């Protein structure tokens, strides 16, 4: 099976709940098969607007499903969450799950683009992923205990 | 000033209101220039889920406004527009303002990649862009012509 890294975010009032259901929404995607889970983290939002700090957290999945149809059930895990809650485009986020790597490939599609173009700069990834995943090396050849070096917790602590 | 390309999506019942709305307020940004508008098309949308068509439109302005503070007002614009629909996230989009390009350069932070991640793939970016723009060379090198070769109309089709 390929390595899969997944981010889980939610920045509503109570998102506790939220990233339980997630990682158990997770664990049970067909052909997968749920590796590891990274500590949770209260991480600043970005963005002008002020809203809630964001929960964060990586989970490590080994899977046979292709990209689009991994994308499909995380959405689809996405959209359960939302619609539950009758979800706001413009207000806090109830469950946002980012594809953050793809085994060791490069995928770019009119759906996809895994590295997700955010990784290397967001601490609220690169954190989480380096706790379960200490010794990765991006597809590109940086590893990421450099981009750790690089980019700051940036108020990132544990929730 | 820094030549962009902005992508307008909305695929309302009646999306022909939020992207006149959007043109004009892009038009009014400030340190900016409205340069040219591409036709609307009907674009069929992307995703497993059943929803209404897209209408997709490119336009391009001259800015002095730097990514990131652009990217403050194109999202302030979505924002307006959506929060007085208290529009759900989990259906019909009200309006997105997609950073097609900017200038030759290549942004790459914790909020921004440019060229848009799916620029090269999406026929709703590419043919609009092509009627406004068609002897462009992406940052990469390859030209925009070359590229629409390789990407099919996928069923878009004037508005
Ligand atoms: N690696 C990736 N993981 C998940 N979705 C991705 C992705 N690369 C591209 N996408 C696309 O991103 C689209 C919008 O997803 P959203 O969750 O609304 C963006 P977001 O996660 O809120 O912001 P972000 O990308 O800045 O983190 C999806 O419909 C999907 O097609
Ligand atoms: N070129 C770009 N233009 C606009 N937003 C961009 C961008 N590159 C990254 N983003 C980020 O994308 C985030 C989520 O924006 P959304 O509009 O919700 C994704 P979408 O446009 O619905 O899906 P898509 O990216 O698959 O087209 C923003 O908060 C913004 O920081
Ligand atoms: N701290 C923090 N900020 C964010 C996050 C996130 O997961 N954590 N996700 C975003 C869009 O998906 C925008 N901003
Ligand atoms: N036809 C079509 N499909 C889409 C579009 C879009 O503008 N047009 N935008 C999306 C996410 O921003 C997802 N899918
Ligand atoms: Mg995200
Ligand atoms: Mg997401
Ligand atoms: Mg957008
Ligand atoms: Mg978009």
């Amino acid at each position: 099976m390929i390595r899969v890294y997944i981010a889980l975010g939610s920045n509503l009032a109570m998102p506790l709940q939220q990233v339980s259901a997630a990682r158990e929404a997770l664990a049970h995607l067909p052909r997968s098969r749920l590796v590891a889970c990274s500590p949770l983290y209260r991480t600043k939002p970005l963005g002008p607007q002020d809203q809630p700090d964001f929960l964060n957290a990586v989970v490590a999945l080994d899977t046979s499903l292709p990209p689009e149809q991994l994308l499909d059930h995380t959405q689809a895990i996405e959209r359960n969450q939302g619609r539950v809650r009758k979800e706001q485009r413009w207000g806090p986020r109830t469950l946002d799950l980012d594809i953050m790597l793809y085994g060791d490939q490069v995928i770019k599609t009119d759906r996809l683009t895994i590295p997700h173009y955010g990784l290397k700069a967001r601490e609220f990834m690169l954190y989480p992923l380096a706790d379960i995943a200490p010794d990765l090396i991006f597809p590109d050849g940086e590893s990421l205990s450099e981009c750790l070096k690089r980019v700051d917790k940036n108020g990132l602590v544990l929730w």
